[PDB]
């Protein structure tokens, strides 16, 4: 814990020059077009333009802890909003161009931003999420829960079985959940395009899920500000802010970003919405 392997820490920051970075997000849309099963795979970069600093970047957790400074947060993960790529993710689940989102992030945002959890890994946890330890219902709050590593949050179950309500967010010596990492591992290894947004891919088995696409053809898309583990096997590296790449992306896609109307819990998702009729790409 103490002593738990952080991984490389404050890497400098990559920028795609403007030409080079409207080229490879053209690249990404006719890969997302082209592409029968897209996972998205998530990290704390997406959440840094909401104020929550991630673990390796610059200004990260791990990182300022190494400088023996702290990180800084310009929110609260209750007063939190989703960014534009949270919303970006929903409306591309809407209109079935998202098949399956494998999200590291315990800051609860993906579930806030509407995103259909039957949709959504939460290989970490989630701080807004306690767990019955003997029915498994989960209760998803509108606080986070105030605890961490699995422990008795203090309220009981309510299905109508009072069980021991525990935390979600799993500590260094914890195995992934079983269903979370099961669903995530067959997403990845069925899909045909793999993007990676906002995640360094120094955890395992988290980091490694996108690779699984690679097995039997799949192409896997890479976008961070720092080097990944994995930028070898990416087919495109995309050195920008996740924010500007969605937007881009979207525009492309002739989509617009959703507003969002507040913390709403969606349990399952629904059959695709209308979507623009494709590009001739070849
Ligand atoms: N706006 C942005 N646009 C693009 N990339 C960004 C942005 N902001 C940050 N980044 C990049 O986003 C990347 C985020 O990488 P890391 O900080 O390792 O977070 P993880 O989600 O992979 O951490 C994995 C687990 O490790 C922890 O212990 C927890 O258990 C985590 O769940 C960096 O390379 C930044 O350059
Ligand atoms: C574990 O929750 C957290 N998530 C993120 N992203 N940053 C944190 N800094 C302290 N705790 C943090
Ligand atoms: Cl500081
Ligand atoms: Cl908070
Ligand atoms: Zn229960």
């Amino acid at each position: 814990p103490f002593t738990a392997d952080k991984g490389k820490c404050g890497l400098p920051e990559i920028f795609d020059p403007p030409e080079e970075l409207e080229r490879k997000v053209w690249e990404l849309a006719r890969l997302v077009w082209q592409s029968s099963s897209v996972v998205f795979h998530t990290g704390a970069g997406i959440s840094t333009a909401s104020g929550i600093p991630d673990f390796r970047g610059p200004h990260g957790v791990w990182t300022m802890e190494e400088r023996g400074l702290a990180p800084k947060f310009d929110t609260t993960f209750e007063s939190a909003r989703p960014t534009q790529t949270h919303m970006a993710l929903v409306q591309l689940e809407r209109v079935g161009l998202l098949r399956f989102l494998v999200s590291q992030n315990v800051d609860g945002l993906h579930v806030r931003s509407g995103f259909p959890r039957d949709k959504l890994a939460e290989l970490h946890g989630n701080m807004f999420v306690e767990e019955c330890a003997k029915c498994k219902t989960q209760y998803v709050r509108d606080t986070v829960v105030g605890t961490m590593g699995l422990k008795a949050t203090g309220r009981l179950c309510t299905v109508a079985c009072r069980g021991e309500l525990r935390d979600t967010i799993l500590d260094w010596e914890d195995s992934l959940p079983d269903r979370d990492l099961a669903l995530a591992d067959e997403a990845s290894r069925n899909a045909d395009l793999s993007i990676t947004l906002g995640t360094s891919l120094q955890i395992r088995p988290s980091g490694n899920l996108p690779l699984a696409t690679k097995r039997r053809g799949g192409r896997l898309v890479i976008v961070n500000l720092q080097p990944t583990k994995h930028d070898r096997h990416a087919d495109l590296r995309i050195h920008g802010y996740v924010d500007e790449v969605m937007t881009r992306l979207m525009k492309h896609l002739g989509l617009e970003i959703p507003a969002w109307d507040g913390p709403r819990v969606l349990e399952r998702a629904l059959p695709p919405l209308p979507r623009p009729p494709t590009p001739k790409l070849e």
